[PDB]
């Protein structure tokens, strides 16, 4: 069954998956939390730069399939959202 995806954030593109903006700060996004329309998920460090994710939907995290802050591969779901 491949379906009912709540709704992750798989890197877009061979990037990177990111939690924290700033050095041991506040993460930018955890379960937990229901994000909106307009409202930054996480980084997705594309080639080597930052690429904030702008909510679509909104929605509220459920888990992180992928790890906090490193390299990725175009379909590899990394911040998941109910």
């Amino acid at each position: 069954a491949a379906e009912i995806s709540g709704h992750i954030v798989r890197s877009p593109m061979v990037g990177t998956f990111y939690r924290t903006p700033s050095p041991d700060a506040k993460a930018f996004i955890e379960v937990g939390q229901k994000v909106n329309v307009g409202d930054t998920l996480c980084i997705v460090e594309a080639m080597k730069m930052m690429n904030q994710i702008e909510a679509d939907k909104s929605g509220t995290v459920k888990a992180i399939l992928v790890e906090s802050g490193q390299p990725v591969e175009f379909d590899e779901p990394l911040v998941v959202i109910e």
